């Protein structure tokens, strides 16, 4: 089997992407944030504290004839931005782009933090990291991909995120029309539960390529590109007036700037992120100070190839017995 679904930016900045997901019988369609940096499929629901729901579409398990309470199971998760959610668990039928999994753990939120409430466009998350990170207790649950894998034509999914435009998540096949040139595959460590790999270096604008190993994760659920402070300083040094602002929480630059591209290495291959992808717009409405799309990972503990990087590529998440990642230009 295969599946194919369109993923759409939630706003004009590509702050996140939402993908429609069918849950239950009859189908309830929710728009979920597909997140290769986590491993829980959780949703706003009829159980979510009422004051914490503001415009999201909710899953109502009592209206699904295939929903079953997973007795005794609970979940609780915290994310890198300080947000969090928790609740109980149902199993139900879940379909993405025509690919159906029966008995999928659907984690129903009883509580969500303010940032989730405040974002009316995201109805929940669909985790696509390794199932070892799943938070359900006392019995850990599998991701949608892990559950689907054995049925897929090939044990893979692909992310093809758009810049200020829709893109595609495919399951079970590689669309050879969706990229240019070849796909370069690189080793993955699953030791931390992530799609963790090592980039071979970087270049800023038209500058020379610096060969250096940068370990990081391919994370569709993170907006920006988080890299070592040395790399990030080298980038922003090429933008007149750019500086790190502790009050804003990262590098900012004059909105009048033209940003240089940023290249990252995948083996001997190179992925070029155009400068415009690195502009996240005014820091507050009407400001002439703009927020940068490349930021330091120093406070985080891990480098993160978030949407800024991934959207510049066609990315293969190869879930074969020894997983790997593939990157192509597009
Ligand atoms: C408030 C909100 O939507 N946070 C979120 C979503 C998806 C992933 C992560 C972690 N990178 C955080």
């Amino acid at each position: 089997s295969t599946g194919s679904a369109t993923t759409t930016p939630i706003d004009s900045l590509d702050d996140a992407y939402i993908t429609p997901v069918q849950i239950g019988t009859p189908a309830q369609t929710l728009n979920l944030d597909f997140d290769t940096g986590s491993s829980d499929l959780w949703v706003f629901s009829s159980e979510t504290t009422a004051s914490e729901v503001d415009g999201q579409t909710i899953y109502t398990p009592s209206k699904s004839t295939t929903a079953k309470l997973l007795s005794g199971a609970t979940w609780s998760i915290s994310y890198g931005d300080g947000s969090s959610s928790s609740g109980d668990v149902y199993t139900d039928t879940v379909s993405v782009g025509g690919l159906t999994v029966t008995g999928q753990a659907v984690e129903s939120a009883k509580k969500v933090s303010s940032s989730f409430t405040e974002d009316s466009t995201i109805d929940g998350l669909l985790g696509l990291a390794f199932s070892t990170l799943n938070t359900v207790s006392p019995t850990q649950q599998k991701t949608f991909f892990d559950n689907a894998k054995a049925s897929l034509d090939s044990p893979v999914f692909t992310a093809d995120l758009g810049y200020h435009a829709p893109g595609t998540y495919n399951f079970g096949f590689i669309d050879t029309t969706a990229y240019t040139g070849s796909i370069t595959y690189t080793a993955v460590s699953t030791k931390q539960g992530f799609w963790e790999w090592t980039s071979t270096g970087y270049a800023v604008g038209s500058g020379t390529f610096k060969s250096t190993s940068i370990d990081g994760i391919a994370d569709t659920g993170t907006t920006l590109l988080y890299l070592p402070a040395t790399v990030v300083s080298a980038y922003w040094a090429q933008v007149s007036g750019a500086k790190s602002s502790s009050s804003v929480g990262g590098y900012v630059f004059p909105c009048s700037a033209t940003l240089p591209s940023f290249t990252f290495g995948v083996g001997s291959a190179r992925i070029v992120i155009p400068g415009d992808y690195i502009d996240f717009g005014p820091i507050s409405t009407g400001s002439s100070s703009c927020f940068g799309g490349i930021q330091s990972s120093a406070g985080i503990g891990i480098n993160i190839f978030g949407d800024v990087a991934l959207k510049a590529a066609f990315v293969v998440f190869n879930g074969a017995t020894t997983p790997t990642l593939g990157f192509a230009s597009k």
